[PDB]
């Protein structure tokens, strides 16, 4: 299931150009669905099994990044957030492209207290990225405005946790990916893949969103390696509450370590929500427990099946 | 190239089951080609030919259809479409399956009141397709939900012309097709059926060609200048923000159709990795069940190409 942790958390997705996520997500499924098809707005929906029921399987396919605005005289890039990105995240963080373009981030610091001033109040457009070229003619070819642009920082192995960019959400595209690969439905189980926009193909009966939701462990509540984080929301039909309390029962049944958050685009088929517990979101390091993914396959391939 | 349109507009290859079309292809071109292959995503690539230029030609495998969303009880199937169907060229149709299955579409609402309001502002919700099933299990047995159909419609010739389901793009499979079978390649061609999705092949080219269907504004009650018609020729089009290259193989194809008094005609418009021209042959009612093409020029862009590639 690693091999997947690293194809997709791995895999270039930023908003409008997410084939390749799409790609790894079906080669790695082939074999295991009945069929796909990608929809109008460009979601993406799987199905599998014959099933009175029709459970959706919910995830966000893309990743957060940046968009350039305006390419310099000496070649330089300026660049807008794509996703809820901090100017923070970026100093010194270099950049992919989808040509494989590799860029470096930097400051537009004039002189030594600048450089210790433009920090406090920092915003995107002191920011600049240089990709090697020295014109804007041999910087235009190399990378056109309304290029986007993802963290660099691959997948890596902290003693046991797994930490990559964008686990938000494909640590759910994953899970997704290997419950469809190790069940056998019970139900006709759709599993779709989201285009988020402006910050439903198929009918079903419920929709179950894999998210992702911020640790607490951060030194000064959801924990890593104490099971995936069930949300409960303060307004839902007696149906999805149903379907809370039936996940419930099946994890107090088989000893699965679970958490529940509360936390202050549902389908109107009842839905609910699971997220696994990731830490340092919306960094190029963040950090899930892989015993709580594997605890959330184990779920839902014992409520949706065998 | 009838038997060639006909195999290829009658074949079934809705949005990844097109198993049967490429295998029709590869039956077509076996004799002539120098390899093929699929990739992961299903796209078939051959190339004939060892030439220094490397040329590239495209055309989509994929015909419009339809998805069941839904059985209920009775054995009728609730659908959304499939690509761009409008709901009218459905109504009263027959729907083709994979496994031998056949169904017709029906409108809901009994009364006279509730159909002729439904037909106004019409929509899938309101649409199903009875198979002969009685039952809801021998209807899953027979169609599956996620099962996919395409227009029952088949191939016919009226008075010259040819009519078929699925002229976009089959007629531009058959056009590569038929270049593959009748060239003695100049340069290292390569062809590929798009599968599926709308930033390379896999294939490094020189220069990339594009065989599409351009709808033929000289219907009735269509008056647009400069309108695309059918026995004009393929339709050369060009485009906003060509590059040099690919202005150089437009004009070079522009060339040759001139030089050899190949019928043609341009088509005017209302990033660019590759140089590619699009070349286009006219078609009447995209969409529908009896997309119409003309046979000479079909025959007109297969010596367009034949004589600038061989």
């Amino acid at each position: 299931m690693k091999e997947l942790i690293r194809k997709l958390t791995e895999a270039f997705g930023p908003s409008g150009r997410e084939e390749e996520v799409r790609s790894i997500i079906l080669e790695e499924l082939e074999g295991h669905i009945d069929g796909h098809r990608i929809d109008g707005l460009g979601n993406l929906i799987v199905w599998k099994g014959s099933g009175e029921k029709k459970v959706i399987l919910d995830a966000a396919i893309d990743e957060i990044g940046v968009v350039v605005t305006n390419v310099d005289d000496k070649g330089f890039l300026t660049i807008e957030p794509v996703g809820g990105v901090s100017p923070y995240m970026l100093l010194g963080k270099r950049i992919r492209f989808e040509n494989g373009t590799i860029g470096v981030v930097g400051m537009e610091g004039e002189t030594t207290e600048e450089r210790q001033e433009n920090v406090r109040k920092l915003s995107f457009d002191k920011l600049f990225i240089d990709i090697g070229a020295n014109s804007r003619e041999e910087a235009q070819k190399m990378c056109p405005i309304g290029s986007f642009g993802v963290y660099d920082s691959g997948f890596v192995e902290v003693s046991g946790k797994y930490v990559s960019k964008a686990m938000d959400d494909r640590i759910g595209c994953a899970v997704i990916v290997e419950v469809f690969k190790r069940i056998k439905p019970a139900v006709t189980l759709y599993g779709v893949f989201s285009v988020q926009e402006e910050v439903y193909g198929v009918p079903a009966d419920e929709a179950i969103a894999i998210d992702v939701t911020d640790s607490a462990d951060t030194p000064k509540a959801m924990r890593l390696s104490g099971g995936p984080a069930l949300k409960v929301k303060d307004r839902a039909s007696i149906s999805s509450k149903r379907i809370l309390e039936n996940l419930i029962e099946i994890a107090e049944k088989f000893d699965i370590k679970y958490q529940m958050e509360v936390l202050t685009t549902r389908e109107g088929i009842p839905s609910a929500t699971v997220s696994i517990p990731t830490r340092y979101v919306a960094s190029p390091s963040e950090m899930i427990a892989p015993d709580d993914v594997e605890a959330t396959v184990d779920l839902l391939i014992r409520y949706l099946g065998a």
